[PDB]
């Protein structure tokens, strides 16, 4: 039965995580971690949540319960992850990564890790956002070639990465599809005086707004017709119970880089 | 090699498309147009019609004086004149592309019927992006179906005579057949007054009609917690028109048989 | 600071009420009501939303709590309403009502009421949607004689009626800024041969699905152009947040008959 | 009637202006210019527009035909549209300007050149966009102060500058409407780490794709809830037919900065 350490566990998405993984029954909350700074470290996670008392505080350093868990669920910050990432090749943990906003640099250094450590990660833990990557990859064998292909995304206003990953991860997967890097096609920004579109650059547009959990939208736009493919988030629990469910599958896993493709068995759609 | 077409109804909205997207198409050539025999159109240069030069070819009142000089026969008009002409390719040899929508059932029987003697196009959609979200429908339905809500929303301009339009019917269709249902078991087509809770297996359709709209396509599969939505757009009727072409080109070779785009663009 | 009492604090609207003045920092929260028969009747206020202990208790009847409070507001049923109007009268008190479904009769009652009381009675509370439906007005004055006319919305699988109250206000709004009755124009349903639209039908397209809180969209539609007037609602704590904005205005107010319309001062804009 | 001359009418926007410039009854299609390479000087603009013979050739300087013409619209580029301010300037011309991406210096000289000159200047010559500005002050007023403003625009892919001018004039219009100077505000690009939100930006997204003629999206986001207005062009010819309209308007008028506000008579909505 798997033991899950909450990285982050007083942020939007690490409090749905610990609340996610005390009500999933194959699943145990026994670690969370906060910033050393933080205020909350020493706090009852169940308190945390306001779901009564679990007899597990708040730690500045997840290190120091190594042996209270078996999988770290990681909604963070880049540093950080990276840092837990180190500590699950140490001592033989696993993780489950949902943080984004890494160069790629840290990227490739994620994969290299991943040989020896079982990880999940994924941009997003939805099961719509992830079968929407499957349906992107078959627009872009039909359409790609000769349409033009954008993305648009929108978020809350607290967001501090643009795109946001789960753009990125659309932009790849179309990208991929057709035999291509996204970084060689990805336009990120467009101000002033930018020309005529060239044919095969992939655009990106980003909309910081309200309280909006996550819009996505991937077109495919010719002459004549378009396209358009949407996912909407409406709770973070979504994603939360995405992610627990994902430590519950990576627990019986040898080392790996798995996605939420491998995860939810979407890879044959 | 070349097809000679015949656009029924070649006045129309689609038929002015049908009779420029014939002539670029370099496999077919534009051969004879047909209009109400009421029509001011009748007796004009075809070419005029789409403001593309003369063709030396005229609008008729009836394609039946003009069998000698084509085909197939292309037709997005309304269901009676569709089905004149259906009887039409099957007493004189000639085969039918059919985009017209708003037939009851007891005609889309015929239409079976007649397209076991004769070479039969018939799709909901012509457009590539159209018959594209299909598959993808179909996709989704398999992932999401059994357990989201989902419901078709569609907008057309404020001519259309008929709700929904055909291609939300195939939207349902596809998707409730890739669920192994039929789509009339679960079809829900308005909804006035106090409807009830949603039942979890019903589709619904909501139907927008307004200005020059010439033809939008959601559907929707809605869990508690996230939502996707598969869309069309269709900018220009030139979509619909170079498709349906390209279904009479590649109707023209064939045997007797009702086919889809499906079938015509190799996409299943 | 105005001092506000919500009627049926145990409610769905109640709770997100007790929530939004306590979140309001020009609003304290200090009384609540429920039905005497009701099991919550004694239970923190602030516990029945989750928003920790308030020192405020469920009382059976608000005349008990007279000195705690300026404003009531009031989301429940009609009885209970003009009950908690003529406590207002009585005690010189002031009265937000939310609550829909009087008759004819008790309407009148009211508006003698608010002769000698300070009462702001509307059918929707929300910002945004008081907001769209005075800019339907105008769009309906510029565009709505040649224009095709459309209303969309969207609701959760458990909404029971179709179309939504609000999108019935927004072609009441449009139609009353042309000179016409909604009934005359509106088409609810379209379903095989309709024939071609007519030139001032209002058509109505209705769409019940997951857990959508409301969205609503008006279109005015000419050939060659479109615009497009939308109402999301994210959460049912932004029609509570109208209500503590009124409460707020409405205090030290004199006695008189208000709207929301004059809370937000739409008629100067 | 007024004798019109089409700038760069071989354009997009030339050529639609053209047709509609014919086709209105009070305005005849009197000259049209291209740029001097151009192999379409010396064309009869009707075969340009697909319209019959006109009688009338593209020439590679108004300044040639000034004797022909009482009225410029140009939709160009900005450099040849100040050439033909000039022009205007110097011979005693009217003009309607339609060009977009002028930067402020730019705009300054027009403003100037309009003391002495009739000019018509604005984004967007469709009814419905000027409508749409007249509607995001109002919704600027109630909530611009405590929501979050994002412009969303789209357009085909041989669009050259980013944002548009009409989602500018957006801005421009809310900006304007809060008491604030939209390049105080906006925010045109984000990429990489971007931090939270600021409070007051005004962020713009820019998609670019297919044959798209044009839509706008202005949303207002609180916690709770979002409105948006939108504006979704069809036809080219929406634009041009109100060119058209202002260039007959125009004729006769005095000198003067005018927009279309002011043609359509919509400055007190
Ligand atoms: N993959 C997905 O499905 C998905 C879904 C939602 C959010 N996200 C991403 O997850 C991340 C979290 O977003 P959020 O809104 O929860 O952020 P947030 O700011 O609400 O929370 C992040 C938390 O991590 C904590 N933290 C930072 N550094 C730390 C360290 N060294 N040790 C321990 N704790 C640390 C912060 O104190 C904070 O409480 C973001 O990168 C976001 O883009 C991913
Ligand atoms: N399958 C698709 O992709 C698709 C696309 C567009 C339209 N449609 C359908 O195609 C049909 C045509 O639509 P439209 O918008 O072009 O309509 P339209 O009314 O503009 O044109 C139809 C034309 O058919 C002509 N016509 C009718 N009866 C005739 C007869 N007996 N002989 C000769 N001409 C006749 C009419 O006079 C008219 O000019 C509709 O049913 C519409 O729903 C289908
Ligand atoms: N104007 C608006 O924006 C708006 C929006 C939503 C609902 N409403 C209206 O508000 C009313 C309440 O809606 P709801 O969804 O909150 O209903 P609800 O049934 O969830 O809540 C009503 C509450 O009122 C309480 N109540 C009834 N009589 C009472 C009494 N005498 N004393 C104390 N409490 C009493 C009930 O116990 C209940 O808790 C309805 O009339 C509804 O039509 C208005
Ligand atoms: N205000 C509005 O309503 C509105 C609507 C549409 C487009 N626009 C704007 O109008 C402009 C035109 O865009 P378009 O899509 O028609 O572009 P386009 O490139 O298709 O057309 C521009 C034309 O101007 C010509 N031109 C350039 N310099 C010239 C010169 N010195 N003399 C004569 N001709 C010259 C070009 O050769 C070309 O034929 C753009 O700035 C666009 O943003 C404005
Ligand atoms: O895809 C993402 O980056 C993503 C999903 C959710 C969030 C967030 O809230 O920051 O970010
Ligand atoms: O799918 C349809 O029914 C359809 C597509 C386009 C039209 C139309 O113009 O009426 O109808
Ligand atoms: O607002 C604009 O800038 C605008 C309106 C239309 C176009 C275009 O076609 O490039 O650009
Ligand atoms: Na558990
Ligand atoms: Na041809
Ligand atoms: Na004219
Ligand atoms: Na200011």
């Amino acid at each position: 039965m798997v033991r899950i350490a909450v990285a982050g566990a007083a942020g939007r998405m690490g409090r749905n995580l610990v609340k996610a993984a005390h009500h999933n029954p194959v699943a145990k909350v026994a670690a969370g971690s906060e910033r050393p700074e933080s205020s909350l470290v020493g706090v009852d996670l169940g308190e945390l949540c306001g779901e009564g008392k679990f007899d597990v505080v708040v730690c500045d350093d997840l290190a120091k319960q190594i042996d209270q868990f078996d999988v770290i669920i990681d909604f963070t910050a880049p540093a950080s992850t990276l840092n837990n990432l180190a500590l699950c090749q140490q001592y033989g943990k696993s993780i489950v990564i949902g943080t984004t906003g890494f160069t790629e640099e840290q990227r490739e250094q994620i994969d290299l890790v991943a040989q020896q450590v079982p990880v999940v990660m994924a941009p997003n833990y939805s099961v719509g956002v992830n079968l929407v990557f499957k349906l992107l990859e078959k627009a872009a064998k039909v359409m790609g070639d000769y349409c033009d292909i954008e993305i648009v995304e929108a978020h809350h206003r607290h967001k501090v990465d643009a795109p946001s990953g789960t753009a990125i991860g659309m932009g790849e997967a179309i990208a991929g599809a057709m035999g291509n890097k996204l970084s060689d096609v990805a336009v990120y920004a467009r101000e002033g005086i930018t020309g005529e579109r060239t044919k095969d650059e992939i655009g990106f547009a980003t909309i910081r707004a309200g309280d909006i959990v996550g819009e996505h939208t991937a077109m495919f736009a010719d002459i004549g017709e378009r396209v358009e493919i949407t996912h909407k988030a409406t709770d973070r629990m979504t994603f939360a119970n995405g992610a627990v469910k994902a430590a519950v599958w990576l627990h019986e896993k040898p080392a790996g880089f798995y996605t939420m493709t491998d995860v939810l068995g979407l890879n044959d759609l």
